[PDB]
């Protein structure tokens, strides 16, 4: 037929028209399986009426839709390959994925898209049983197609669809034939729907979610809604189920809804069709509402995800079953009352994270195994909520969240971040239909899931009248869930919750017309009463999450600060192979994509392979459900659970003196929700030996759960007990170090040890143990670090951001400053040799820093170093103040007394505990995909590496990579281990920040602004 | 091109798809003229850039779209006729118009329409000047096409459109050629848009509004909005004008907005493009907002429609004009505060009427002359508001309302009355795009008109979530106007005003789920605070508007009862010609249309030719802006104007004794808005003669206005002054009437007069003056009337409504009751002859009525009749209790002392005044298109017709048509004058009702429920 040809179908250019978002697409609805057996529906066994078309398909790539030959509609192309479906065709190397943050990947000219529009032609040959075509309705379901597509069946045009993130269904009953059938799908990379899909993520395309065939009878269940109502104390519930049908109504038709708790039927109801009168013309003859009473229902929550099974039966009066549908039911009430978000009558505290659907190998194709891995990792790290940023997810995600227990914010697939202004489309009534489809079809698909507690209207689209209209539509159709939206300043008329992104705890950010007030100040603005839940905060880009504890202190102090969603869960890195088949993680620009936003795609708490970043432990500690207070010998344990008793918790305490255990014990936890338990410790040891006594408590779950193993640690806390200062005089050795003075250097010898101080540079240049040199590079002051992602921000060589810390440091000359020797003197004491040095670091005639040191080598072989540094008040505050050297030794393990075991920084050390830690050298380096300063351990009093030992009170990192190499290397796989080991010992280190990664975010109390600094070290063997 | 062919264009069947409401249609906007001269824009002179295509077109009718030959796209069909455009093709006899009230004219199966879909093919050959195609944009504008259409230009497909009531615009720049061009428009009668167009009106089709070409420059004004803000006392105003452009932005571009009051420029402003920052991405570079201060602005209102002229200039910095646009500006503020609708700080009282766009000859094609005639008639009858029921009107209507002064409710073209339930579509998200287009494009077109004070979401579509969404969209885009909607019970979340239809003053109507509470009770329902303005009330079907005074008493007593809109203005009758070219008014079913709703299309206050019905005077009197109170000799005049002083009003008073004037005078009116004026009358005459003194006042406008002639009467009132009862004995004549008794009759003779009473029937059978018989039918009791439309309701022979008054009367046998003579006796008195009669009216053995009479013929020739009637308490209350006869006389004039001059009934007589009235016999018959009881005059003490005179206290009507003929005749043109004159003299008459015309609406105080009745008459010559 001419009308089925490509020349006719493509002529209207439906993908450059916001007025046409679909053609011949069926209505949205909750998940259906069309069970013909009620027991199978109840037990959720696979349905023979639902058939997966996933598997091997034929695929051909074209640069534009006009390049597809007409013969593709009739037979498979000879050049076509065989590919796995679902998939993204960028993951098969057909064209490159594009990573851009805010700028659209195409020329901004709505609704038009470039003529060179990459086109993917999918096709499948499949058989259909004759029973399916004898009677009933056969539909095909595309769970997701990016970004738009035309559909042919046996050469006849079927329909068109947009909104890559929601299912598209088409009736194939009039197109299918008995035996062999062929499906032809033409997928377009760009469409007018792409203007509503400007999320900060990789831009891919293809049939990236499941494809299936569903067979329904002619008389069928077409929609069903489940609602729960409760009394004041939640002891009585009414389960209201509205069922809708299509087909011929007959007086013998009946609907039965039965509720099951496991194997036991709790409630049931049967009724003929015909609803109550609603207006002058009557009621719905094709609908019925059944109300089931449930006594003492088991309530659903993230703490205890109690679920019931509701089965909806369509049957005749005699008793023969026509069709069955089922869904999991969670009894829970969500509402905002007096400014607080309540779940089952109790105020929530959202321990949330944003999660994109990302896999380093399969792109944006999701699988049950990855979903379960993510959910278990989140729950094991004290997360209780997830934001579907920024689109409806794969349908199995909501089922798994129902089952395991996580609150879900379901978000419409609308983001127009790149528009200027941001609301240019969302304030235009001509785009209201397209926006409305994306909201309404999501609600229609997901409104039955108990895990979904909040709807979101999208992300970063400004504030337009369409937002207000769709907010009100949701409030009318589903009053059971609050609606939130951040655009337009996060407190507009289109949101029930103040939901800002990256608003800071105490600091105001008064931007024009969309200020980000401090969250504490925001609550008290005149006339403001809503709760505040950050939809994004604590931007976890690289070495980040500095200041997380401040957020959680505020969340616990202020009732209307009910938490937030960290940005974000997993790095969006992709895997590439070099010349040796070795994989390496890639970010923006690594696929030839341009313009790109480089490493801003990696903001996760876990790597793309789901291994954790160090910041995850900080998040876990701050988000823990047990809070602790110490008063003398008693421990006060406060529970932050709202519904469950501590029936799987054992408290273990340990007392150690500078790392060596002295006493320990175990006490079972029995604390009610939001209750307290006082734990009286026995008479703790009081050693007369010098050192600090430390008490450490940890909560252990003795029994495995659905989401954790036996012995899982869920919370911990540490305190300092009594301290005994050391007043013992050092052992007076009889040997005296010998000083030899040449015009080049001072040489100090004691036994087999030797120290050399270069007199022209003023630094310790070499150290000998026997005849073995210990240093590859002299011991020198260091004031800089390889810049973090938070240090760099949005700055780059093309667009310099002068406010970024790295740019201020570079302009001030911190990285190029040259040390000028001021003095270097050697003196012999009664029992030691004293070296005094002074240096000035200068850049273009300006003295940035002055370092004055004293080296005291005594008869015991120990070298005591005192450092006093002055920092010019008008230079930017330095990243660190310390020493560094390249040791010749390469040892296998690192042992230290201090905060650990994981890397920690001054504004990100609350999760770390003081103890004796011993790790392999490799664990002392954090392999961030974008290399930077990493692996620091703070609060360290002793460090052991090979024969060397350093003592004092310092921060350190130790690795095979110099700060220079880390700074100059753009990818972690390009790093090479240098000879020996680089040691950085810092008296002082600046915070890492992380409130956001595009502006300075290190709070004042963690900047090195004091002007004068002092620290001491003891180096011995 | 194959893609331009009918076979390809019609294949997608865009008219059976709610997802496609247009293709390639330009954005909506306020009216544009693209003036290239600012003085021409200011003076509103015709623009050479706007060209009307109205005139002679070629037209061909087809039964279905598939019947149109392909050659129509290239050349005009040989069989095509030449027709005038705009027009409705049913008005040219191509197919029949259909009148149905609620039932859809097609099978209800959305979105599908019948295959036999009448199709009208329009075409026009026109020239285009080469200057228009050298540069700029040329667009075609279809102001209205019913109901959907495809457009071709020079054989190339252009686009598609729906929503018959709003303009559709298409860019023809790439399709036009120099010289001869051809336009081809295929209009379809039915589409999926028809499901949203179920208004109670004739169903027509075609290009029924103007068609024009507009030429714009490439850089152009694309939209402009005008908003007025005020201080607390309205003495300072800020005129805010937002201007939007399309085309290439250049730094030299400027926009100037100037405000003019007649010939004087009041304010001006100039600015380059670029708006303020609105969100993170910036502001609109293609928009500018200019704020002009106006001191002491002249405010707009229906009382004083002060208007300014705003001119919007697009020009370069040097000063050359690119384009100009203009609109009339009315400074006024509309808001609801504390439950009251306020205009310029004062609470409105809406004297409204619903108005369809209807013409008896041109169907639904409107013209300026008819619009002006309607506006003048409305204002002359004390109306101040109009509801555009139920769709956006022709654009000139809003301009005329701005100019003359009338508040306007602008209503979206959405009515789904026939759906079951009524919200089946409006609660479906799949119809949200189609509904949103109809709301948003109306707002975009009309938001600048000062006369529009309220938006309406449509009519009778139930209540669905789409209503709430669109309500909120309007509230977001245009906060300056309240939003109202009646569906779903008239007090839903989608309306700012309680706006019920046909809610009664005191009586509750508690329907399930959508009750119509009495309006007084509705205001005080727990938690209700909004104002109440009936969107429809006082259904004026035929002889109706009984009980109107009750509504207006309530409106004046209750502050939150702020009026309503009468249903409706003009009868929707159409003109047909019989076998002699004589026109006659036709209603539903007269065109072969079936099923139809007969005479329910005629509900107007005026006939289709705009001649008034009698009820219009009642409305005018009740709605008058001056209220009166009498206390002794002083008249208290209260002004109901809110803004204007009574600077064009003179009060005339007159005192009459039983119709003859005794004193009169004139007093100028000087009363402030909402003020009072006491008028002291001189020492009024005190005649000793018998009779009732009546005081009549009338307010006269000495000076002509824009809407009225000099001497126009705007208000009036009457009171009874002192009465002197007659105690004079009658003149004792010496002649004695002579009684002759035969077995057939009693014969009374006095001089040349003779009376005959038939002794077998018991009635006066004949009367002689000389040798001339005076009666054609005997004088007999009458208890029935030819049923009114309010008596009939929805009852018909196929579907009997047992509750209707006519059905109750028929079932009780009132129309078939047979009089049985009980007694008939003649006695001779000292100076008179006495006749005593008694009758019983029985039906199937039940005595319905008993009448006992006394006839006393004295020596003066007068016949005194006393009547005493008993009505069975269990029979339905009769329509009247009186006498009737057929006089042989046909006299030219009727003279009576009583209420007049126009027809009046017991519940519709407040406008009538007691006086001596003299009219031709023809004026005593009201020619309702559907014949019924008509022409009654109440409160009559004397009636003169030919030689006869009747005296007493009675109601009467007199005409050439019997009640039987009126009852049995369905159209007024089928009535024939009977021989002689039919007289109905009633002691008592039932009210006519009219709160609605589909249920009994006559209030209890106007039903004849007393059980016993007495009245007396004196018949003399
Ligand atoms: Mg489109
Ligand atoms: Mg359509
Ligand atoms: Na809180
Ligand atoms: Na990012
Ligand atoms: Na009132
Ligand atoms: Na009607």
């Amino acid at each position: 037929m001419i009308t089925d040809s490509l020349a006719v179908v493509l002529q209207r250019r439906d993908w450059e028209n916001p007025g046409v978002t679909q053609l011949n697409r069926l209505a949205a609805h909750p998940p259906f399986a069309s069970w013909r057996n009620s027991e199978e529906a109840r037990t959720d066994r696979p349905s023979q009426q639902l058939r997966s078309l996933n598997g091997e398909w034929r695929f051909a790539w074209f640069p534009a839709p006009e390049a597809v030959p007409e013969s593709w509609l009739e037979c498979d192309l000879p050049e076509a390959d065989t590919v796995v479906v679902p998939s993204n065709w960028q993951m098969h190397g057909y064209d490159a994925p594009i990573y851009t943050n805010v700028t659209y990947p195409i020329t901004v000219n709505p609704p038009f898209v470039p003529t060179e529009n990459p086109t993917g032609c999918y096709s499948l040959t499949f058989n259909v049983d004759e029973s399916w075509l004898q009677e009933g309705q056969t539909r095909i379901i595309f769970d997701g197609v990016n970004s738009a597509f035309h559909l042919w069946c046996n050469g006849r045009w079927v329909g068109y669809g947009q909104d890559s993130r929601l299912p598209s269904e088409f009736d194939l009953s009039a197109f299918l034939r008995a035996g062999e059938n062929r499906l032809a799908v033409m997928v377009l990379r760009w469409s007018d729907g792409s203007y509503l899909e400007d999320q900060d993520m990789w831009r891919m395309s293809g049939i990236f979610r499941d494809v299936s065939l569903l067979h329904k009878p002619t008389t069928q269940i077409s929609d069903f809604h489940v609602a729960t109502r409760f009394n004041d104390d939640f002891s009585r519930a009414v389960l209201e189920a509205e069922v809708q049908m299509c087909g011929e109504l007959r007086d013998y038709l009946r609907v039965t809804v039965s509720l099951w708790q496991g194997e036991t039927q709790v409630a049931s109801g049967t009724a003929p069709f015909g609803g109550e009168i609603i207006d002058e013309r009557g009621g719905y003859a094709d609908r019925v509402t059944l109300r089931l009473n449930v006594e003492n229902p088991k309530l659903w929550s993230a703490e205890i995800p109690n679920l019931y099974r509701a089965v909806v039966e369509l049957h005749t009066a005699d008793g023969t079953l026509i069709e069955a549908e089922a869904c999991d039911v969670g009894f829970r009430e969500v509402r905002i009352e007096n400014g607080l978000l309540l779940l089952n009558g109790k105020p929530l505290l959202i321990r949330g994270v944003n999660r994109h659907e990302h896999h380093p190998l399969h792109g944006q194709v999701m699988d049950e195994q990855t979903m379960v891995q993510d959910i278990l990792l989140m729950k094991q790290n004290n997360f209780n909520a997830v934001r579907c940023s920024h689109y409806p997810n794969h349908p199995l995600w909501y089922t798994l969240c129902d089952r395991y227990g996580l609150y879900v914010v379901d978000e419409a697939n609308i983001e127009t971040h790149g528009m200027v202004p941001m609301n240019r489309l969302t304030d235009d009534p001509r785009w209201l239909p397209a926006m409305s489809e994306r909201v309404t079809r999501m609600v229609q698909r997901d409104r039955n899931h108990p895990s979904v507690i909040i709807w979101s209207l999208g992300n970063e689209s400004g504030h337009g009248a369409n937002h207000d209209a769709l907010y009100r539509w949701i409030k009318s159709v589903d009053p059971s869930r609050p609606v939130q939206y951040e655009g337009g300043g996060a407190d507009t008329t289109a949101t029930d919750i103040i939901c800002p992104m990256y608003a800071r705890v105490d600091e105001d950010q008064p931007f024009p017309a969309v200020p980000k007030w401090s969250i504490k100040k925001w609550l008290s603005l005149p006339g403001e009463t809503r709760p505040l839940i950050l939809c994004e905060y604590a931007h976890a880009m690289g070495n980040s999450l500095g200041g997380f504890a401040k957020y959680w202190q505020a969340f616990r102090q202020y009732p209307r600060l009910q938490g937030g969603f960290v940005w974000d869960w997993v790095d969006q890195s992709l895997i590439k192979y070099d010349e040796n088949g070795n994989p390496w993680s890639a970010y923006g620009g690594d696929f030839g994509d341009t313009p790109n936003d480089r490493q801003f795609c990696m903001n996760g708490l876990v790597f793309a392979d789901r291994t954790p970043h160090p910041a995850l432990t900080e998040a876990k500690h701050q988000q823990q459900f047990f809070q602790f207070r110490l008063s003398g010998q008693t421990i006060e344990v406060t529970s932050e659970y709202l519904f469950r008793h501590s029936d799987n918790e054992l408290l273990h305490w340990m007392v150690a003196l500078d790392g060596k255990p002295l006493a320990s014990g175990e006490v079972p936890l029995d604390v009610a929700p939001q209750g307290k338990q006082l734990i009286e410790l026995p008479e703790l040891p009081q050693p007369e030996s010098a050192g600090q006594l430390w008490l450490t408590v940890r909560v252990v779950q003795p029994n495995a759960t659905a989401w954790s193993e036996a012995g899982h640690i869920s919370a911990w806390q540490q305190w300092r007990l009594a301290e005994n200062l050391s007043v013992t005089l050092p052992a007076a050795s009889h040997a005296i170090p010998h000083l030899t003075t040449s015009e080049m250097d001072f040489c100090i010898e004691l036994g087999n040890k030797r120290w050399q101080f270069n007199r022209q540079s003023g630094f310790l240049s070499q150290m000998w143990i026997g005849d073995k040199k210990q240093l590859l590079t002299p011991l020198r002051d260091q004031f800089t670090r390889a810049p973090l992602d938070n240090d760099i921000g949005v700055s780059e060589a093309t667009r310099i951001d002068p406010n970024a810390w790295v740019e201020r440091w570079k302009a001030a000359g911190h990285y190029q400053a040259e040390a000028a020797l001021l003095q270097c003197t050697a003196d012999t004491l009664a029992d030691a040799v004293l070296i005094t040095t002074a240096h000035a670091w200068q850049h273009q005639g300006k003295t940035l820093f002055i370092s004055r040191k004293t080296y005291r080598i005594d008869g015991s072989g120990q070298m005591a170093i005192t450092v006093d540094v002055e920092v010019a008040s008008d230079t930017p505050h330095p990243a660190r103040i310390g020493l560094n050297c390249q040791l010749a030794q390469v040892a296998e393990r690192v042992n230290w007394l201090g905060l650990g075991p994981q890397e920690n920084y001054p504004d990100r050390l609350t999760a770390a505990c003081f103890d004796r830690w011993d790790l392999p050298l490799s664990d002392m380096y954090t392999p961030y995909v974008f290399p930077s300063e990493n692996g620091l351990r703070c609060g360290t009093r002793e460090l052991n590496y090979g024969p060397h030992q350093w003592r004092g009170d310092f921060q350190f990192n130790i690795s095979r990579y110099s700060q220079q190499q880390l700074m100059e290397t753009s990818h972690r796989h390009l790093l090479h281990a240098e000879e020996g080991t680089w040691l950085n010992i810092d008296g002082f280190h600046m915070g890492i920040g992380g409130d956001d990664s595009w502006s300075p975010s290190v709070s004042a109390e963690f900047q090195l602004s004091a002007g004068r600094y002092h620290y001491q070290l003891v180096w011995c063997q």
